[PDB]
């Protein structure tokens, strides 16, 4: 067990634009979301959301309330949506306890508890994808799945961007103080999805992401790996081509 | 008629990193190729290559041996690939007369010849797009279809970039002195298209767009391109592109 974080400040649009390629991954790409038996996180000063990824194997871990959260729990006064990437896995919170396959998504509301992750089979780990915001009050846990998603099917063969969006922790389908999230798939043979987080993944090792960053008519991109999220600002567009079709999980908060 | 012509200088990798959008665009996309009854052309200073677009709408076109050829015939001591992406139309050089349709290509070699471009039909123009390098010793002229190309099919569905490589104005098919030339057809659904180098898109609505990627690796930046418009790719770049849309491509090369 044991845990990472770190600190990135926001930034103004007239100054990003001067950053190189070093500093755009620096500052917005992030890497190292799955490690054995760590919980890896980002505090990201957009909107206070942290970004983090917890991938148990042979061990249970618990979600620690790092510094920057000064509270005595990570969920003290925090919200957070968790989703499976990997195999089959089991959250528990205080006494309430959910079982997460592939790809299957759980909101947890504030309150002063335990949070721990773990897999049912240490060689086919769970692999724990969350977004975490601030929260004023409680609003109830839900285990939500593609089956109780509002599904909306976009783009098209021609255009290399048969998808469909998942709005899964989402207004329409339950209460949360800001955070929302959900999962879009892209259709074989599409590639583009025409503060958020964006995390990638369900493509191949040997394949890439170009995700696309900046205000218009000044754009810039990264170049991302299956199992990495990148933070979009609120000033920024979020586009994306990919090599290959893929999965990911967005994220977003405040106004 | 009228001639317009430009000349760009070479760029060092170490510079071209600190260049911003408006510089990219700039220095490396070629936005004006083809305008009415002008020949446009760009003299990069990658290879010498000139880069350039005629469109003859009710005229016939000359091509001009501009100042920094320092010659008095375009060709004097120069090689050229010609293709046409628009209505049939007619190429002559000196005495020898080519007809050119939709994506058939022309390879010129050097001489003291006057080179002009027509349409047959001002409703229907010819778009002639070519590529030129020089040249220090003649090789016969000849005219290149699909039919003569030696293609390869490559790519897949799934990687979005099935496409069939024309390899035309090449070593395979024709002698040239540095100048190799060819077309890439991509498939519906599939947008990515894979020295100095040139490329040129077009057969892709006006609605859709292709982002061109340049920059050595690891320092990576991409200009956004429209249909009938060609791009300036260093020896130092990478070429890579992702279009919303498929489209075909023109590619032209030298150097050693």
């Amino acid at each position: 067990m044991k845990t990472n974080y770190e600190i990135r400040y926001a930034a103004h649009p007239e100054d990003a634009k001067s950053y190189d390629t070093t500093r755009i991954r620096r500052d917005f790409l992030i890497e190292k979301i799955f490690v054995p038996n760590e919980v890896n996180m980002v505090y990201s000063m957009y909107d206070r959301m942290v970004v983090g990824g917890a991938l148990p194997v042979g061990e249970v871990l618990t979600l620690e309330a790092i510094d920057p959260l000064k509270a005595p729990f990570f969920l003290t006064r925090r919200e957070m949506g968790i989703y499976n990437v990997g195999g089959p896995g089991i959250v528990k919170a205080g006494d309430a306890e959910f079982e997460l396959d592939y790809k299957e998504a759980l909101y947890l509301g504030s309150g002063d508890r335990v949070v721990t992750f773990e897999s049912k089979d240490a060689a086919h780990p769970a692999k724990f994808y969350f977004n975490s915001l601030t929260a004023h009050r409680n609003y109830p846990d839900r285990k939500v799945t593609k089956a109780d998603a509002v599904v909306a099917e976009m783009g098209s063969l021609e255009g290399s961007n048969h998808r469909n969006i998942n709005k899964m922790l989402v207004n329409q389908v339950l209460p949360t103080c800001q955070l929302q999230m959900g999962m879009t798939e892209l259709a074989p043979g599409s590639v583009w999805n025409t503060m958020e987080a964006y995390f990638y993944f369900e493509i191949p090792e040997d394949h890439a992401i170009c995700h696309f960053m900046g205000e218009v008519g000044e754009t810039r991109h990264v170049w991302m790996k299956g199992d990495q999220a990148v933070l979009s600002p609120e000033w920024s567009i979020h586009s994306a081509a990919a090599t290959h079709n893929y999965t990911f999980i967005w994220g977003m908060g405040g106004e």
